[PDB]
């Protein structure tokens, strides 16, 4: 059965007017699972929220799992770690046998108290970043997730894991068959393939090669295609594999305005949306609205990549709208993919601003998913 996996960032609900976005703002129907992000650990493995104020004291947590209440058959989630989280403090718990057992028992503790139906482990990245024991960490994520499903399969709950995309980047983290035989998922993070942090613009989910990007060693290549032929062909089983999609945009500032194709020079971080409030990035939901009330804006779809971008000025964005989204779904479809899973739920345009409905991205995925 095809699935539709929702992260919900849950730091959302501090935004202003339009942008907020509470858990009752949730359509329960247009997701399968609902994953809530983040909770996180100390460097003694414990499990903790990282908003006790929002997840306890105001019942965030319960709220959340509450909305099995409407639709029955969805599973709701809770998320371990993320970007901020880092890596040092779960390569430290990941090797030690107390640690892992302690990270076992208090992330259990907080799914069976609070109601949730699993754990999505979302460790960024086992032998990267600041990582302790380094090459290590491969082979020891293996053998968390073993003792977290040994232990999970008295609950009946769910374990599933949010995992870099590119074989570049996998074969640093992941034994591949080792992950999969574990978890009931594996989410690749399919979209972050570029980003202000590069030296030109770039997509940040091409589907495929994208303009100005040479077709000599394609297969080196960031973009969606590569990553999920990648994942298929390491040894997770189509069943297993679900693919990201991102609610978002990544803006670049253009070194020279004229000069604004795909891989063009930048000099880093674009515009910030009114919500999200950090250069660099921007949601569908502020940035077509943007688009709708600058017409000043170019937008042209990269044919190659599949993806439509934009410039004005020294603003260069790269985002996806619903024909791009109607793309991958069709993309992953064709590969008999698990599902798809996307980040995140709150920059949709759940108001429904930009005249093609409400969620129209959500819509998209559970419409083409279904045919
Ligand atoms: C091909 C390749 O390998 N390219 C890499 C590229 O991947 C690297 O970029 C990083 O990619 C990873 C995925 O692999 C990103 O992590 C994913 O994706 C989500 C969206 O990118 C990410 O969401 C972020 O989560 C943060 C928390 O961890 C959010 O911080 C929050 O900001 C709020 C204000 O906006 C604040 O109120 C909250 O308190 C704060 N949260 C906390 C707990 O402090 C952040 O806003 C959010 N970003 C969004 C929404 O756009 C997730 O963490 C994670 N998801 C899952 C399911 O794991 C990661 O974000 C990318 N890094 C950056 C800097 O963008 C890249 C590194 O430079 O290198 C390329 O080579």
């Amino acid at each position: 059965d095809k699935i539709v996996v929702c992260y919900y960032g849950t730091w959302a609900t501090y935004r202003t007017g339009l942008g907020k976005f509470d858990v009752d703002d949730i359509d329960p129907f247009l997701c399968t699972h609902l994953v809530y992000a983040f909770i996180g650990i100390n460097a003694e493995g414990t499990a903790l929220a990282l908003d006790p104020e929002l997840d306890v004291e105001r019942g965030n947590f319960k709220q959340f799992t509450s909305l099995k209440e409407k639709n029955p058959n969805l599973k709701t989630l809770v998320a371990v770690g993320g970007w901020s989280e880092g890596s040092a403090q779960y390569s430290i718990m990941a090797a030690e046998p107390e640690y892992r057992q302690n990270f076992i028992q208090t992330s259990l503790a907080m799914i069976l108290e609070y109601n949730f139906d699993g754990l999505d482990v979302d460790w960024l990245y086992p032998n990267r970043r600041d990582t302790v024991h380094g090459e290590d960490d491969i082979e020891q994520f293996s053998t968390l997730l073993k003792e977290l499903r040994e232990e999970f399969d008295n609950y009946g709950l769910l374990l599933t894991v949010a995992v870099s995309a590119v074989e570049e980047a996998a074969v640093q983290s992941y034994d591949v068959p080792s992950v999969a035989k574990y978890v009931d998922y594996i989410g690749v993070m399919t979209y972050d393939m570029h980003g202000a942090w590069d030296s030109v613009t770039g997509h940040n989910a091409p589907l495929f090669i994208s303009e100005g990007e040479s077709a000599e060693q394609e297969s080196t290549l960031y973009n969606v295609n590569n990553a999920v032929q990648y994942w298929l062909s390491a040894g997770c089983p189509p069943e297993k594999l679900v693919m990201g999609v991102p609610f978002y945009g990544r803006t670049f500032q253009l070194s020279d305005p004229s000069v604004n194709a795909p891989n063009s020079p930048s000099n880093g971080a674009g515009l910030a949306g009114p919500y999200t409030a950090e250069s660099g990035y921007v949601g569908y939901n502020e940035f077509c609205y943007i688009l709708q009330q600058e017409s000043s804006w170019t937008v042209q779809t990269d044919n190659l990549a599949k993806v439509p971008y934009a410039f004005l000025d020294y603003n260069w964005v790269s985002f996806d709208n619903v024909e791009s989204m109607t793309a991958k779904v069709e993309y992953a479809n064709s590969f008999n993919l698990r599902g798809i899973m996307l980040w995140s739920i709150e920059t949709d345009d759940f108001h429904g601003l930009c005249g093609e409905g409400t969620f129209p991205l959500l819509n998209t995925i559970n419409t083409v998913l279904a045919e």
